[PDB]
């Protein structure tokens, strides 16, 4: 046989190439996933993270109360943080023993796959009682914020978009809902009436996860690399796998 890297008979090679391509487009196939992560950061350093994976479209709902550092397990002064939660949604509306609850999130990162259309991406940043814009008759239900967003890039390859905000003030006391749409380049409709049944069944078949990290690197170790999983930490480092045209 040939000598490996040296000719055009290095099957193994274009194999190699090939296998990382098709996963790649797949991806970004109407039969492939998109993928969306919602990340809180807590101020004792750990990390809520919310995913959700479906065919068509993916979205994730929060409240405030579901963004809050929760320690499984372990003490979270619950009577007291439900105190907290009567002061955030009224001012002067509670009795808690504290000012700031540290189980607040410190920041938000909103992550995608590559697979999503960025156009497509839709947040409903609201008030700690889920009103978008202060009051309803006011509000429309989200804001297309896809040009905030930034890829993440790896090797030349965008291995997926991130949205990142921090909550560093008092006042940054937020419920939370993020939506975006796979890639679709061709004309057919996914939701025309030729497949629509198939998109109402991705909305029971998307597989939802959520676990908190004791930390950042944790974070990046066993879920981010893990899985092959695009982010960026707080240095700006950018994580993912470069598969296109590929070795
Ligand atoms: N492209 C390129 N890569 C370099 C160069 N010097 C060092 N590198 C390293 O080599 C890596 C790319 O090597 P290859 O993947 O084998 O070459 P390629 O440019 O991707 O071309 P292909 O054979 O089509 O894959 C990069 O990740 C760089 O870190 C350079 O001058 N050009
Ligand atoms: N020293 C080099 N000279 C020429 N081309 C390079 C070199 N290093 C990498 N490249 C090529 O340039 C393209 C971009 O790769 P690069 O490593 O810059 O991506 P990146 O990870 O987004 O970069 P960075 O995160 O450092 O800004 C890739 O196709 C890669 O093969
Ligand atoms: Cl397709
Ligand atoms: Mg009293
Ligand atoms: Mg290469």
């Amino acid at each position: 046989a040939d000598v490996a890297g040296t000719s055009n008979r290095d099957f193994r090679g274009r194999e190699q190439r090939l296998y990382n391509s098709e996963q790649y487009n797949y991806n970004n196939s109407l039969n492939g996933e998109v993928s969306l992560w919602v990340y809180a950061y807590y101020s004792d350093g750990s990390v809520l993270v919310r995913n959700c994976n479906s065919q068509y479209k993916v979205g994730i709902s929060e409240c405030f109360k579901s963004l809050k550092e929760v320690r499984v397990g372990q003490n979270n002064d619950p009577y007291d943080e439900q105190e907290v939660n009567n002061g955030v949604y009224y001012p002067n509306g509670g009795e808690p023993t504290k000012f700031h609850s540290n189980a607040k999130p410190r920041a938000i990162q909103i992550i995608f796959s590559p697979s999503v259309n960025v156009h497509t991406i839709k947040m409903a940043k609201g008030n700690s009682v889920s009103i978008p814009k202060d009051y309803l008759q006011r509000s429309h239900p989200w804001e297309a914020t896809g040009v905030k967003y930034r890829k993440i890039h790896v090797d030349g390859e965008i291995v997926g978009y991130s949205h990142y905000f921090e909550l560093p003030h008092e006042y940054n006391s937020i419920s939370l809902s993020v939506s975006g749409v796979h890639k679709n380049p061709s004309s057919y409709n996914v939701a025309a009436p030729h497949n629509i049944m198939d998109v109402f069944q991705s909305c029971d078949l998307a597989l939802k996860f959520s676990n908190r990290y004791w930390c950042e690197l944790e974070l990046i170790n066993h879920y981010i690399s893990a899985y092959a999983y695009p982010y960026l930490d707080i240095n700006n480092h950018k994580y993912g796998v470069p598969l296109n045209g590929r070795q």
